[PDB]
């Protein structure tokens, strides 16, 4: 069945067969709900409590017959070498003596309680749906406090020192924080997560080791959490970002820090343990000891698997998969000597298509600058700039800047019916491009999409990969017409009078800024891609929590970093970035410029420069421009980089092949 | 009418008698609508339109009600172009083509009127007539957003004609509907109210004030009151009439469209900020004061009291109001602060004797019934901001701190301390029930969830003021205290890098004799502190997390012993010093070796350690593992940029007008 239905139509597969009946849901609830109750009438003096565990537990079961549990806390389970006490299983088999002699109400017809091994098993089941709850009897570790304190992971570590060492053996005592990550996601995530199941289920149908689902469950959340935070994704797309991630099995180290931090040392060596192991490493959200992955082999046909279903002719249908862009592995993991590797792996984009984005972004320029006015004299002059023009573009969310100058423009401000008049004429000439060109174009080219107020966009799309560029379009006055002072005499009359913020004139500049960072060497380059990629990791979670300073103040901590510790072409990548995390650690003291553009000759210049290098501790002044001030003193959470840093200090990427740390460059603060 | 209808039901009243019809407006803003279209037909000059007064501000009554729409002609371009009258030619033909230009039905309800200084246009429906000024402005916002140099163009402009203050305001109508249009309901049916009492004194008393300065101050009234979307419309009644009242203190102001940033902007705003109060400055145009004659606000204090001590009014008691300060801190003279704590911060005296009355009785009742059957009775000790003497006036807390023999360690004992709250909610109850009419303040019954803090509030009879209660069951650690107690905490922290603090409770009779006993001065001097800090943290929380206000407690009492130990000195010198000392809290490495020493062999160890921290670092002192000031950890840059803001601040100039210094402070100790 499953192979044979294409990519489209996977939501109406799902809901036709997989997802349980709503009115079977609606009785089994009820059902579980009566029995739990009916567990905690004092009848059951001993327990503390119930906690429903497995596929019913997390919300996640099939049409068909399903796995679950429900886990007792006996009150004489208070320590977790309690669990270890394995003579209550006595205690649970007198559990199933009582409790098939309630069989409360209705249920009668529908509970069928059986005899097992290390304590009973209760089933319960109705026309379609049944469930199979392994019962288990627990230690309620959570009971030691009411959230996840690291004093309860520091007792669980202490415990399994102190007995016979089981990882993972006492993650049982957890099943309550197992409900709590797997309640309030959206339904398509659930969905999803039973079209992954189900697709295990035939693999383990014909395949003749074996997998816990909670595997792939946990790398499916991975998979949305990182991808796609939407709540309305496709299913598709899911479904091939999955198979990537499966593919990638010898990479693929996915873990969480919702319960857990590297903050306590205790803590923090189990997880370098952990983490610096045999990848497929799955370390689950609630004990850290507890990697889920199964028997290496066991991947090795999940691989093949995913190779067989990726590969059909029912998916791979659209000329660019659509996928998430997600990580096998968090550069956290990576070790130091692998970094070069990574960078050029994950972080590059293809060559091929910056060539072909280059050859049309001149087919624009060349367009626009000769039709946007035809009855004016004056013709548009169009600047690309940003993070394509120069050499440092990630894979993914590259950005360009088409910086649009024209003889309208009389001064830096109050302008804006000009400025809004050539945007509109740029937007009707795209648009009539976009109607004549179409074809002529080697990628793809979104209608640029435009409202009165906000600055124009448009992207230009691989047709065989994924990646994309967009770029918008910036009109400037043409400041500069390297510049001399009576340029700059002109921005510093408008600051002088007043404190400020600086550079919302900097796109006047651009071509400066651009000049600075190309022609610098590749491997600078590829260290300004590291750098800007851990400053994406840290605003992932720093951003909820303040106003991180912005990006180009650490490409431009790099350019100093690597100036300042040694102006060589090759150099080793882990030291570089170690260095910057050093700078990013002394932020208290960060004075920064560079004297390309500006000096301190002219009468004007020097009147104000002396100014802004006092203005406060942390300045970084940008090189195209005095008052850009972009390293901004005492408005932006550069504390928050400085602890973050602190923490990555510990990081596999700073410890060489024999194990010993790798050291920073000795470059100076103040400069 | 209005004086007969009591406080509650006004609701009503206003339903019935003051918000026009639905069917009525569905109408005019149609017809409004369709000449604003018209009047954008290239009337080739006409940029634009923009609609004032009373219907733009979406503020109009029942009746017959003003309404200004503004024309932006493209000639205008300058602030001066304001100045030349021919724009009275310019709306002259504008009428002649208007009146012409009608559509479909609209020539039944239009009537064009001439008019000097340019033409006006009455629209009316059933039960209304809507009747606009018609006036030619620059189109000043075009030029930017109102960034700053919108405004420094304005001051230009403003010096280089004949000065005329907030005659060019007009310019910016489009920010006055951006400020009124998104408010609740609610406070359009208020300030309906409030105009409607404004239209009943001016019928009546035979000066004269526009209603704007009123819909601005029962906006300040909301904004500082309760955020709430809803609220019992006779508390804004009544601290609007409270504010209307305090006329002579009265200065309200709005940072929504402008800073104190730029140099040009902030020697306006300190130029206007010491004017004659009433000082109303508009949310849009800096040098727009809005205040009429000050003659006026007089016969509107006298209204205020007549109204306010109405029968109608004043029925409850405790009449509650919202507690809104006339003036914020910043615009009180610094010799004035030594009478603004007196006035504004410090709670009533009766009214803490009462509380401190009732609690004994908490305390006896819980202590005897709460463990009956068992031999170890709770033992409930009271702590924080009301046991020592530095509560403010507004939100008062106070911990009641319960130890007791079930409780073995710090930690993994939740059960015990869920049965010991669990039992004092059910004895809690029981007093409510037995005790209710001994008690000489009214007693909120405690208000409970089964993971969450138990809770409760003692409440004044005859004032607003009140107090709240929270039980926290604690570890007996105490049992100046050997360094035995204190091993044990720092076996905990020992083993790894952790925030501090957690076991705070367990120490609070520590920290409240630490505070308890020193001056009043200085008690007066940290109600300041904390109401500085409680304005900060009224627009920087939306930014970030800010250091805990335990923090620059103990920076002001490290400001007072460094500076100067005498009982009695400036509260201005105190103030700039501890904004000194936030300015420079880069060097904190601030602690006092009054419990904890390095007189011990495990003590100094941590110590030493803790010595060896961020250099922003404050050590409660009565825990060394309070370290209270932490460093990356809090938004301090935050505090710092805004101290250095405030060291402009009248608080910090003397009579004579000269700076006011600081002491001079270690910043290491
Ligand atoms: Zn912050």
């Amino acid at each position: 069945q499953l192979s044979s239905v294409p990519a489209q139509k996977l939501g109406w597969f799902i809901q036709e067969y997989l997802k349980p009946y709503e009115e079977c849901q609606t009785l089994i609830d009820e059902m579980v709900n009566t029995i739990c109750d009916v567990l905690q009438e004092p009848q059951f003096p001993l327990v503390q409590g119930v906690a429903i565990g497995g596929s019913y537990g997390r919300k996640t079961v099939l049409r068909g017959n399903s796995d679950g549990t429900l886990v007792l806390f006996f009150s004489d389970l208070k320590q977790f070498q309690d669990q270890k006490r394995s003579q209550r299983d006595i205690l649970d088999k007198t559990g199933d003596k009582l409790k098939f002699c309630l069989f409360t109400k209705w249920l009668k017809n529908n509970f069928e309680i059986q005899k097992s091994l290390d304590g009973f098993t209760i089933q319960v089941f109705t026309k379609n749906q049944r469930i199979s709850f392994e019962v288990l009897a627990a230690f309620n570790a959570l009971s030691l406090n009411d959230n996840p304190s690291p004093w309860i992971y520091r007792e669980l570590k202490r415990s399994l020192d102190k007995t016979n060492a089981s990882p993972g053996e006492f993650a049982v005592c957890f099943t309550e924080l197992q409900q709590k990550f797997f309640d309030n996601r959206p339904g398509k995530l659930k969905d999803l997560i039973l079209l992954i199941k189900h697709w295990h289920q035939q693999c383990q149908k014909k395949i003749k080791p074996s997998l816990s689902p909670y595997a792939l469950e946990l790398l499916t959340v991975y998979a949305w959490e990182q991808g796609c935070r939407k709540d309305n994704f496709d299913i598709a797309e899911g479904v091939r970002t999955v198979l990537e991630l499966i593919k990638c099995q010898e990479k693929l180290c996915i873990y969480w820090m919702v319960n857990y931090n590297f903050e306590d040392e205790t803590i923090r060596n189990i997880l370098l343990h952990q983490l610096q192991s045999a990848r497929p490493v799955i370390l689950d959200p609630v004990d850290p000891t507890n990697n889920v992955s199964g028997d290496k082999i066991c991947w090795q046909w999940l691989k093949k698997e995913a190779q067989t279903w990726l590969t059909s002719p029912n998916l791979d249908n659209e000329l660019p998969a659509p996928s998430w862009n997600v990580l096998p592995a968090p550069l956290f993991t990576t070790p130091g000597h692998l970094l070069d590797k990574f960078i050029k792996e994950f972080l590059q984009p293809n060559k091929c298509f910056l060539e072909q984005i280059d050859s049309a972004v001149n087919i624009i320029r060349t367009f626009l600058k000769e039709n946007c006015f035809r009855q004016s004299t004056a013709k548009i002059q169009i600047v690309r700039g940003g993070s394509t023009a120069k050499g440092t573009a990630l894979k993914t969310g590259s950005d360009a800047d088409l910086v649009v100058f024209h003889n309208s423009l009389k001064s830096y401000t109050s302008q804006k019916n000009e400025r809004h008049k050539i945007v509109k004429e740029i937007h009707e000439q795209l648009k009539a491009f976009w109607r004549e060109k179409e074809e002529e174009l080697e990628v793809s080219f979104e209608p640029p999409k435009w409202k009165a107020p906000r600055v124009l966009s448009f992207s230009l799309k691989s047709k065989v990969l994924n990646e994309s560029v967009s770029f918008d379009v910036l009109p400037a006055f043409n400041a500069l017409g390297t510049p001399s002072p009576e340029v700059y005499a002109g921005l510093i009359d408008l600051y002088k009078s007043s404190d400020l913020p600086g550079g919302e004139f900097s796109t006047c500049f651009t071509v400066l800024q651009r000049n600075f960072i190309r022609s610098r060497p590749t491997k600078l380059k590829d260290l300004i891609r590291l750098v800007k990629h851990w400053y994406k990791e840290c605003e992932r979670k720093l951003k909820p929590k303040g106003s991180l300073p912005p990006k180009y103040a650490l490409e431009l901590l790099t350019i100093y970093a690597w100036e300042q510790g040694s102006g060589v072409p090759d150099f080793d990548t882990a030291e570089g970035f170690r260095t910057v995390l050093e700078l990013v650690t002394q932020y208290q003291q960060l004075c920064i410029f560079w004297k390309v553009n500006y000096n301190f000759e002219d009468e004007t210049v020097r009147k104000f420069l002396l100014s802004q290098l006092q203005k406060t501790r942390p300045v970084i002044l940008d090189p195209a421009e005095p008052t850009g001030d972009v390293g901004g003193g005492d408005r932006w959470c550069w504390h928050l980089l400085a602890k973050e840093a602190k923490e990555w200090l510990s990081s596999p990427c700073f410890k060489d092949g024999t194990g010993n740390p790798i050291p920073p460059w000795k470059v100076p603060t103040m400069q």
